[PDB]
């Protein structure tokens, strides 16, 4: 049995920014009240995890990153009611405490218990369950999935279908649900509309899937890497454009393509300039633009508010606007019911020990999602 | 017997920025095809008119300003079908051509024939109906209401109830419809919500009216002029705050007062800093902020897009999101049915000849709306 005991296991520890992950032994404490210790099965490499390494995102170091994953419950702390040992689960990087004003709000999903806005890199109780070489190691978004075992607060875990393929549905922990929800729930893309999607990685392909699902007539993919176009067309893009191919700003190209501006645009990269471009390419009176990409820490954009005064709507979301604990098991159920596909997002499947090579595939432009298997 | 003939009349010509208006004779050409010549009865002084004087709003000079008004049709050009001589009418500074992609969209109102985005200061045909001292004078937003007679394109005028009191209903041509629509149609304020309204002039008072109509529990007026508070309370503010009273920035004050941010915020001033503050003060995950105020020409704001990524929605609108020609007669009908009050906005009445004193009143902070009578 491991229950009630410290587990020594392998994890990918990030000791400082802009360095490879260190794959080594850590000690994982047993779960305290209302906590859940999970044996990881599969975790995806999300660009957000790369932002921690690059310093685009500031979070306390050293850290066990990873937030897109699935695993199997090893043990539960006293008080846990929503999962049990042996359950398949997906950690929730946006929690759902169910009691805060946001949780109670019918649209809101950015639960006030989150560790995103002012990251502490701890459990809800302000402490860490991880040590490495005698030192405490921070958690990341309450999840820390780049470990053979993690401990999460109950509000940061969802039970999923026992028959789920964990090496696919781990994507429901971030990339798929974020893109898909951004289209269907946040933007509320309409039938027959014209959509533009900036950034054709795992998240942007998922936005395309959502736009297609919502019945868009036109879905224009935008990326500087033309290698990403063929997959974007496979999942629903009607045409792809590379800004580098044009003498004019791409907002102008998109406005002409769409005969006056698009219905819905999505920034799915994380650049200040493309957030403004995305806003500008939506139709001035009724367009809607959604920010999905994570921008570099503490940097402001500049824009002209007349872009909004004419009628545009600008919004952003975390995790596709989904209330995380209610939505994740439904999304897995829908996948099992063949309502959407995940295979088009998966380009590479590596063992966990090859985490660094996975991140190099991302950084080189070669991968969409690499799934690491424990 | 004035039909088909040039009319000489007095108008208030603005020859140069930052100068008084010159009340002097102009010649008003007869209407061309699909144009309407209107004998003005009453016109309100809106801060946007003052923006033309200050250079906050750039539009070609010399100009006949004025956009918030009502009058009586003197004559119609060939092909006009929607009004007739002797009809009571409100000029529509935002037109409704009924044919463009915006006019056809269920939620758009910023008709593509507008003269607001890139002002020419002409009629739809690119020419002027106005001469003064033998010199052509520009139109403003297709309305030019600071004249005893104006000529407007048919898509820039609405027939209203023959029994309407024009010295009141002129406010439906801008200030009232704008603020009220901004709350009820653009923001879609909900029952029991907390609203914050930045700027307690005619438009922000109309926003308050709208929020109270929509059933908001709390409506916080924000103004640096505490003289504006009493009227704001009369029309529904539950509490008023002056930023100059506080050591902390007002977004933090509003966030505290609202136990984590308001449901709806409105910028009804026209400053870049208060556009950002107003966004910031709405709840980070599900707050909605609406820009109503008109910013200084060509200036950009600076903001941190993480304010959106958490879940905020930012939008703007012209004329409260109302499709102008459809809405104005319905708004007048509802006023006549006492569905809303216009008297709380009218603080001063003057003859047209005292237009400059009317502007002095607005500039001093003493008036809300001054109505000028021809
Ligand atoms: N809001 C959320 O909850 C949420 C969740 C998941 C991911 N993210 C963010 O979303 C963004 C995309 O994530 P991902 O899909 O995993 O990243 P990714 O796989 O790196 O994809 C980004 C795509 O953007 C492309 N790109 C880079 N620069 C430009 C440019 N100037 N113009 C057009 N394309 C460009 C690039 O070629 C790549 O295909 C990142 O910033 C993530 O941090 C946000
Ligand atoms: N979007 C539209 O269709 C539309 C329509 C009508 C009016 N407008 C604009 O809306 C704004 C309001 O117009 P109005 O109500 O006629 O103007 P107004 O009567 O000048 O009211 C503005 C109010 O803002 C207050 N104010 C000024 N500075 C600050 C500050 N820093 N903090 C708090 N309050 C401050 C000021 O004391 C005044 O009571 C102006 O910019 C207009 O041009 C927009
Ligand atoms: O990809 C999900 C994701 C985000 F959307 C963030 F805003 C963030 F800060 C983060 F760490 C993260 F993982
Ligand atoms: O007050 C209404 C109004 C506006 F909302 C504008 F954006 C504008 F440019 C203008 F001239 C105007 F009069
Ligand atoms: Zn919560
Ligand atoms: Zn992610
Ligand atoms: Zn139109
Ligand atoms: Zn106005």
């Amino acid at each position: 049995s491991t229950a009630g005991k410290v587990i020594k296991c392998k994890a990918a520890v990030l000791w400082e920014e802009k360095k490879p992950f260190s794959i080594e032994e850590v000690e994982v404490a047993p779960p305290k009240a209302h906590e859940v210790r999970i044996k990881m099965v599969a975790t995806g490499i999300c660009r957000s995890d790369d932002h921690v390494v690059s310093g685009t995102l500031v979070t306390p170091l050293p850290v066990i990153a990873g937030h897109e994953a699935a695993g199997i419950v090893e043990s539960i702390g006293e008080g846990v009611t929503t999962v049990r040992p042996g359950d398949k689960v997906i950690p929730l990087f946006t929690p759902q405490c169910g009691k805060c004003r946001v949780c109670k709000h019918p649209e809101g999903n950015f639960c006030l218990k989150n560790d995103l806005s002012m990251p502490r890199g701890t459990m809800q109780d302000g402490t860490s369950r991880f040590t490495c070489r005698g030192k405490p190691i921070h958690h990341f978004l309450g999840t820390s999935t780049f470990s053979q075992y993690t401990v999460v607060d109950e509000i940061s875990v969802a039970k999923i279908d026992a028959a789920s393929p964990l090496e696919k549905v781990c994507l429901i922990g971030c990339g798929f649900s974020t893109g898909y929800g951004s289209a269907v729930k946040v933007a509320k893309v309409t039938q027959g509309s014209t959509c533009a999607v900036f950034g054709l990685g795992g998240v942007g392909l998922s936005v395309i899937m959502g736009c297609k699902a919502a019945g868009a007539a036109r879905i224009v993919g935008v990326d500087i890497n033309k290698d990403k176009f063929a997959k974007a067309k496979e999942v629903g893009a009607t045409e792809c454009v590379n800004p580098q191919d044009y003498k004019k700003p791409i907002q102008e190209v998109l406005t002409e393509m769409s005969n006056g501006g698009v219905d819905f645009s999505f920034e799915v990269i994380g650049r200040l300039d493309t957030m403004v471009t995305a806003l500008s390419c939506c139709q001035e009176a009724y367009g809607v633009s959604v920010i999905v990409g994570v921008p570099p820490d503490s940097q402001n954009l500049s824009m002209n508010p007349m872009l909004l005064l004419s009628g545009r709507t600008w919004k952003g979301a975390i995790f596709g606007g989904f209330k995380s604990k209610d939505s994740v098991p439904k999304l897995v159920a829908d996948f099992m019911a063949k309502k959407f596909a995940l295979d088009p997002l998966i380009t590479h499947v590596l063992p966990f020990e090859k985490i660094n090579e996975g991140f190099d595939l991302l950084r080189s432009g070669e991968s969409i999602r690499t799934i690491l298997t424990f």
